[PDB]
C-alpha cells in the first residue's frame, strides 16, 4: 500500500523521508507514463495549499500567478458565505466571473448609466460582473459557498475597492459636500474595511428591487447554466456559456463538465486561447502535450486548479469510481475546441491512413460528429 | 505667512533651506488630510517645469513618461503659434487629439483613399488625427495656443515625420524619379526639417478647399465642444466628447469640466480606463484612492498635468475664488463613470444603512440622477 | 476529525468538495494565526507534487521557478541513483550543490585547467560543482538519493550539456578529427542520451585516482558537514558550510539546521539574499513577514521546498514529536543573520522599553549571545 | 516682471493661463539656450511637490522612481525629527546613507555578528548603514533634519521593516517561546507600527555604549565629512568621501560641493556610473550633454532633486548671490570624475588645436591639475 | 556547379529564384550535416552586409545587437583610416578592446587621476579602454584598418561623446566661464562633430610624449598579442590576452586562433561565458551544440562575426586551402576553456568506455595535455 516511483525495469524505492499520502494522491506523477517526456511547466495547485482568509461570515482562499505562474491571465478565489453574511460592495479592475457551487445568493449590480440589476443566484447558476462595475453579495438562508474567476492572474489586495474603505481614506468634509450633509451626520461611518460581515438574512427578492430613472439594464448579469440542454455523448455532459448565449460575459467563456465513471473528456484542444480549469468533484489524470515531443501528465482531485496553455493537446480522464465535474474557462468571447477524432473524420481515408500507418479498420471507426465525453468499452 | 508641515500635535517645522512658492502652490501635500496613508506613484506635473523648444513662429514643450512615469499610455504637448505661423506637414505613429485654448488654427488632412479635409477651430474646439495620416496647423489672425494629447506615453522624437525632413534624407534622383522632374528642378528644397516657421496669414477657408477624384471625408476631423449642451448640475457643467457624438476619434474620450468656486466634481471612478487631466484654469485638490487603504492628495493649478490610475476612486474639489476649469482624457472608444451617490441611490436602503452604520437620515439624501458636479451647503 | 476554517467566531465549516488529507497537512493555512494579513505570495511546494523521471538506474524531479515562481535565482532536484548506477557525464550553465541524505556516491570532476578530482560522498556530505565544470555521479553499495540545489530558478532541459548527447550531434568526420581516429572506430557510439544507467559497482577509491602532468586541483569539490562541530544551542543544531569554510561554494551557502520537538529556529532574519529551504525530515511551520504589516504563516513537511524572500522576518517552528531537519540555502559567499533577540540585547535597555512599552522585567531576558534555535519553557 | 518664452525671434508670448511663479524658477526652461537640442529625460525634481507624512515627532517626504523615473538605481527621503523623538528601529533591504542638514542625531546600529555601534552625528556628518543591519535614529536637543539616500529608486512602503511591526504581525505564542516569556508578560506590546515617535532627550552618549561578548565593529558607521581636507579651488570646495576614506560605505561614494557666487563646477563628466543630486542651498543651472547632439538644461533651488545619467557631461553653474551648496551621489564604491581642461591639457597642443580650430591663445589656458570649481573672469 | 539542396535521399532541387553566390558561401546551411537537429538561434553575420558611413579620412562599420540579437553582451566596429586621418577625441560608456588587422596608429588616453598614455600600435597590437575614458586614434603612414569590440551589444549612436559635439551644445557663455576666457576667443570652435577627419601625419612618438604632475599611468592601455609565445598544437597556435597578462583588460578576454589547412580547433566550450567571433581570414564550419538534442552549423569566412552562447560545444574547422584566423572574445576578466579530449582522458578509461560503449583502442588515444587546434590524419 506503500506506492513506489518504479516501472517495470526503471525507477527505483524511495530512500528519503517522504510524504505518502500526496504520492498517493499523484500517482500518475510518482509514476508517469511511458510515453511523457521533456519540461513542461507546473499545470496543477490546490486550493488546500493556500492561505484561508476567516472573517465573521465566512472565509476566502485564492489562486493566483503567484501560486501558479503558467496562468497569467486568470486567478481564482474560493469563496463561502454563511446565511445572511455579505461580501461588502465593491469593485474591481477585472471582470468577475462566478459558479455557484453550494447553497444561494443575492447579487447586486449598477451599471455606468445609473441601472441597478438585484437577482438570487442559486446551485449550477453563473454571475458575471464586467470590469469596475460595482458589486455585492449576499448568502441566503443556506449560506453559500462559489468559485470567482478574475481575468487577470495577478489578482492581489490591489485589484479591489471597499466602499467602506474607499470613504475611510476621503476627508470627512469632502464626504459631507459630495452629499450635502455635516461631518457629524457622518460621524458614524466606520474607520477601516467590513469585507465580510454577518448580518440578518434579507427579504424577499421582489421587495428589493428599486426602480430608478434610468430602466432596467438590457442584459441580465446571472444565467442559470445548468437549466440549459447539454451536449450529451456516451460518457457524460458538456455545458457551455460564453457571450453567444449568456450575453455580458464578453471576456470569460465557461464549460461545466461531467465524465462518468469509465468516461473521458477526449482528445482536443482550444483553437483560441488558454484553458484554466477548476476540479468540483471526482479524480482525473490529463496528459498536456506541449509540441515538439514534450508531454507531462498530472493528477487532479476535488478543490484543485489546473491548466492548458494555449493550444496544447490534452484529454481529461475519470480515475475515480464517482462522476467527475470540473469547469473549462477560457478568456475570450466565446468557446471554441476542436476534436481529434472528428478532424480525422473530416479528411480522406487514405489520406489519414498514410498518417497513422494503419488501415481501414481504424478509420472506419472515425464519428464526422463531435462527441465531448466518451465511454470506454 | 510662511506654511509649515504642522497639523495638529504631528508635524514640525522645516528647518533646511526650502521652496515657500512651491510649498504655497502644494498646501494638501506639505499637510496632506489625515486620510492620506500609504505609497502612492506621483499624479501631478506643470508644463512650467519642462524644456521649451522655441523656433520662428512659436514654441511647443511636452509631458511625456519621462516627466510622469505613472502615464504610460498617454503623452501631450502645449503649443503655440504665432499669426500665420505653420506646423510644418508631418504625420505620427499615434493618434492626436487637441484641444483649442486661446486663438484660432487652420488644419489639414489627408486620409489613406486620398481625400483632404481642410477646417479652421477655433476656442473650444477639437480635432483628432487618426494615426500615421499627415496634417499641418497654422495659425489665423489671433495666432493659437493649444493642447495636443497624443495615445502613447513615450511620444518623442521618434514619433513624428516631417515632410522636408523625409526629402532631405532622400537620394536627390530617388525624389526626382518619384515626380518625374529632373535633380535640377528640386534643387533649392531644405536641408533640413522647419516644424515651426512663419508664415503671411491665409486667405479665407472657401478658398482653400481642395476638390478631389476620390470625393469627401465620410466623417470629420473637428469638433465643435463648447457649441454642445452640457451636462448641468448645481455646481458646474461637462461637455463630452468621444467616438459616439465625435465619430472619427476612437481611441481618445475626452471630458471638459467647469467647476465653480465652492463646488466639486463628485465621488467617482471610470470603470474602463486611466484618466490622464490638464488644468485649463484655477486650483484644485483630489484624493486619488489606490485600494487597500492607500490614498493620497495632489494640488493642481493651471498648466498642470493630472492622472487617476484605472478604477481608482477620487474627487476634484475647486479650492479658490475663480472657476476651475479642467480635461478628463482617457485612450477609449466612450466615456465612462460610476457616481459613488447613484451607486448607493440604486440600491435597497437598509443594505446601504448596513454598510455605512448611517441610518435613514443619510441615505435620504441620494440621488439615482447623476450630478457630476456639486455644489457645497 | 475533520478539520474546519474555523477560528473563534470567524470562518466556517467547507460545504463543498474538498481535500481533507492536504488540509489535514496544512493547519495553519486552513486556520490560519490572526496575526496573518495581506497577499503575500507562495512560499512553499512539495516534490510530490512533480513529475518524477524514472530511467534504468533511478529517478529525478525537480522543483523550479516553473512551480514556485517565488524562487527565480534556485532551483533543486531530488535525485536517486541505484547502487553502481551513474549519472552520466554532464555540465551546466549553473553551479551545483549537493547535500547526499541517503547512501554514498563517487563524484568525478575536471577544471578547465585539465586537473581531475575524484571523490566518495556519503551521507551528511556535500560536494559544488562551479558553473560549466564537467562531472558524474556514481552510486555506491548503498545506492544514494540526494538533493541538488542549482543557481539559476529557470534550471530546465536547456542547462544541461551530455557527453553522448553532445556526440550524437557531432558530425561523425569530425569526431574522428578531433581524437585522430577512424570514423570506423568510433560506429558504436550511442544515438542518443543516456541521463541515467545501470553499471557495476566501481572499485576501490584509490584505485580511481587519475594522475596529470597538471597536479592537484587547490580546493577539494566535497565537503564533510556533518563531521564539522555545530553551533549548538538548548533546542538544536546548526551546521554552516559557505565559502568561507567549504572554500570552493562560492556562489551557494548552507546550514543545515536540527530542531528539536518542542524547539523553533529563532527569529531572525538574513541581511545578505534570500533564502531556500528543503524541509529533509519532521514538520513546521513558519510565518513570513513581508514589511507594511503583511504577513503569511506556511506548513512544511519532509519533501517541501520553502522560500524566504530578501530580508523578510521569520522564525522555523516545529511542531511535531520528531525532530526537525531543514536546509537553509542562500546565493551568496557567506551565511549571514540577525537575531532579533541579540539585536535588541545590544541596545540600552530604557530604549527597547520605549519601543515595545514593556518593562525591565522583559529586557532583562535578552541575550548578547545568538542562540539560533531555542527550546520552549 | 513676468518672463516670456521668448529669445531674439524666436518664442513668443504665454496666451493661455499659466504658472508664473515656477516660470520665474526656471528661466533656462521658459527660454532654454539655443544649445539645447533634442529629446532628454526629465533631471529635476522638487521635494516640495510630494506627499509630507506627517507623525507626532516628525515628518518624512521622498523622491523615488515613481517622481523622477530616470533615476532608477536611488531614491531619497527628507526627514525631520523634534528633540528627543525617535525615528522606529527596523531595517532595509537598501543601503542607507545619510548627510545631517540641521541639529545633531543619536544613532544605533547592530552588525551580523552582534556587534553594536552606537554614536551622535551632527551638521555635516554622514552614515551609511549597509543592506539588512538593523538602526535607529534619535534627535538630540536642537532636533535634526537630513537627507537619506538608498540605493535602490523603487524605494516604497514595502523595503523598510519595522520592530513593532513584525511583533504585531507574529503569532503571541511564537514571540514567547522565542523570549522564554509567556503571553501575559508581552500582552502590552503595541498594535501597530510607531514609525516615528516623541520621546524625552537621551542622556550621554558615553552612557549609552553598550559592551557586548562579541566585541567592537571593525570600522565606523559615521563619518566627520567637514572635518575633512577639501579640495579648493579658485571658485569654491569640494568634500568627497567614498569606500576609499569611509570605509563601510561600499556602495555610495558623495562629494559635498560649494560654490561661491560667479563660480561653477567645470566641464566635467563620471566614468562610472550615473550621478544623483540634492541642492542643499542656493540657485544653478546645468546642461546634460546627452551624446548624438543631445542637449538639455535644468533649473536648480534649495529642495531640489537633480540627475546625470552614467558619463554624460556636465557642468553646474552658480547663477544666484549666495553660495550654491549640493551634493553630488554615486552608487559606486569610488568617487571618479575626468576634468575637460585637465584632459585636453594633458594633450599635444597642435592636437587639441587640430580639434577645436583654435590656436596657441586657446591651448596656453589649459591647466593639467584638476580644478572642480572655477571662478568666473 | 550550382548546388542543391539534397542529401541522398533527402531534400530537392531549388525551385525558385535564389541566391547562389550565398548558397556557395554556405554549403553546410544548404545541405547542413545530418547530426543537426532544432531551434537553434542564428550565430552569423557579414560585416559587408551592413551600412558604411563613409567620412573625409576613412570609413566605419558595425555588426551590433540590431543585427545579431544573440550577442547582447558584445559589439564590434570595423573601422578604417587613412594616413594621418583623426578618429576624434571621443569617449563611451563602453569598454572598448581593439585588435589591429593592417597598418599602425597612435592612440592617447587619459585616466580619471589626469594621467596621459600616448603609444603606437601595429599589426597584431592589442589596445583595451575602460569604460568612459578618453581617447583618440590617428592613423600613420599606412593608414590602419582595425577591429573595435565594445562590451554592451547595444552600442549606439548613444554610446558616444564627441568632444567637438559636447562643446557645440554648451552655451558659448559656460565654455568661457570654464577656460577663462572670453566668448570671441572661441568664436571659431566648430558647430558640429568632426567624427573622422583628414590631418597631416604626426610626428615621432618620442615627441608627443606629455609629461604631466600626476606620473605614469600604473599599466599600459596596449599590448603586443603577436610578440607573445602561443600555444602551439599539431594544427595551429593560439595567442591570449586577458586580464592576467594584458593587466587593464578587466572587461575583456580574447584569442588570436590560426588553423592550418586540414586542422581545426578541437571540441570544447567555455566555462564562463559567451564566445563572441570575429573571422580575420580564412573559410570554416562550426556546428554549435546547444543542449537536449539541438545543433547548428554554421558556415564563415573573412568579414562574418560568430557567436557561441555560454557553455555551448563547438569545434571551428578549416574547410578551405588558405589558414584560418579568428579571434575568440570573452566578456570576463580571464580566458576559460575545457577540452572534450582531455576531459575524457583524466578520467578512468573504463568509466568512459561505460559511457561511449567503445574500448580501449579509443580511450588509448586520449591525451592528458591540452591541444586547442589539432591536425587532421
Ligand atoms: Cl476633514
Ligand atoms: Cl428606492
Ligand atoms: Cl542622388
Ligand atoms: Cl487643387
Ligand atoms: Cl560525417
Ligand atoms: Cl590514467
Ligand atoms: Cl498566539
Ligand atoms: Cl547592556
Ligand atoms: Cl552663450
Ligand atoms: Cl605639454
Ligand atoms: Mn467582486
Ligand atoms: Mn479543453
Ligand atoms: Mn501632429
Ligand atoms: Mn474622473
Ligand atoms: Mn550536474
Ligand atoms: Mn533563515
Ligand atoms: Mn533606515
Ligand atoms: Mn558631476
Ligand atoms: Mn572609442
Ligand atoms: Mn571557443
Ligand atoms: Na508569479
Ligand atoms: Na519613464
Ligand atoms: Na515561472
Ligand atoms: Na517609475
Ligand atoms: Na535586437
Amino acid at each position: 500500500d506503500i506506492p513506489q516511483p518504479i516501472r517495470g525495469d526503471k525507477g527505483a524505492t524511495v530512500k528519503i523521508p517522504r510524504n505518502i499520502e500526496r504520492d498517493r494522491q499523484n500517482p500518475d506523477m510518482l509514476v508517469p507514463p511511458e510515453t511523457d517526456h521533456g519540461t513542461v511547466s507546473n499545470m496543477k495547485f490546490s486550493f488546500s495549499d493556500t492561505h484561508n482568509r476567516l472573517e465573521k461570515g465566512g472565509y476566502a482562499r485564492e489562486v493566483t500567478v503567484r501560486e501558479l505562474p503558467i496562468s497569467e491571465n486568470l486567478a481564482s478565489v474560493n469563496m463561502r458565505l454563511k446565511p445572511g453574511a455579505i461580501r461588502e460592495l465593491h469593485y474591481h479592475k477585472e471582470a468577475e466571473w462566478a459558479y455557484m457551487i453550494y447553497g444561494s445568493a443575492r447579487v447586486t449590480i449598477v451599471d455606468e448609466k445609473g441601472r441597478s440589476f438585484i437577482d438570487d443566484v442559486g446551485e449550477g447558476d453563473l454571475w458575471y460582473f464586467p470590469s469596475g462595475l460595482p458589486h455585492s453579495i449576499q448568502a441566503l438562508e443556506e449560506g453559500a459557498e462559489f468559485l470567482l474567476v478574475f481575468d487577470d492572474g495577478s489578482f492581489s489586495e490591489n485589484s479591489t475597492f471597499q466602499l467602506t474603505d474607499w470613504l475611510a481614506h476621503t476627508p470627512k468634509e469632502v464626504i459631507a459636500a459630495n452629499f450635502g450633509v455635516t461631518k457629524e451626520e457622518i460621524s458614524n461611518l466606520p474607520g477601516k474595511e467590513k469585507y465580510i460581515f454577518e448580518n440578518q438574512l434579507p427579504g424577499s427578492l421582489k421587495d428589493d428591487i428599486v426602480e430608478g430613472p434610468n430602466g432596467e439594464v438590457p442584459y441580465p448579469f446571472t444565467y442559470r447554466l445548468l437549466e440549459q440542454e447539454p451536449i450529451e455523448s456516451e460518457g457524460g455532459k458538456v455545458y457551455i456559456a460564453d457571450s453567444t448565449n449568456f450575453k455580458v460575459s464578453k471576456t470569460i467563456a465557461s464549460a461545466l463538465v461531467t465524465v462518468e465513471p469509465g468516461a473521458m473528456r477526449e482528445l482536443h484542444w482550444h483553437p483560441n486561447t488558454h484553458e484554466w480549469q477548476y476540479y468540483i468533484s471526482g479524480k482525473a489524470r490529463m496528459t498536456v502535450f506541449a509540441s515538439d515531443g514534450h508531454a507531462r501528465t498530472f493528477n487532479y482531485q476535488a478543490g484543485d486548479v489546473g491548466y492548458v496553455p494555449f493550444a496544447m493537446g490534452h484529454y481529461v480522464e475519470n480515475i475515480g469510481d464517482e462522476p467527475l465535474v470540473f469547469l473549462e474557462i477560457f478568456k475570450d468571447d466565446h468557446y471554441a475546441d476542436v476534436s481529434l477524432n472528428q478532424w480525422l473524420a473530416m479528411l480522406p481515408e487514405t489520406f489519414v491512413q498514410a498518417h497513422l500507418d494503419l488501415g481501414k479498420d481504424f478509420t472506419d471507426v472515425l464519428s464526422k460528429e463531435k462527441h465531448p465525453v466518451v465511454k470506454k468499452k
